[PDB]
């Protein structure tokens, strides 16, 4: 069981295209709260907090449209 990889998420907002890899983690017994995860192209790793409207909007601005997943 892998608990939330980020005890403290990103509260400050930031532009999404900088993120080179935006992958979110689902919730379960390991962690009831959902946790987002991104990897800035500069070589940084910051988990986002879905409590804000910018983190959920940033995820849609990056994962917008539906392809096949």
């Amino acid at each position: 069981e892998l608990r939330c990889q980020c005890i403290k998420t990103y509260s400050k907002p930031f532009h999404p295209k900088f993120i080179k890899e935006l992958r979110v983690i689902e919730s379960g017994p390991h962690c009831a709260n959902t946790e987002i995860i991104v990897k800035l192209s500069d070589g940084r790793e910051l988990c986002l907090d879905p409590k804000e409207n910018w983190v959920q909007r940033v995820v849609e601005k990056f994962l917008k449209r539906a392809e096949n997943s």
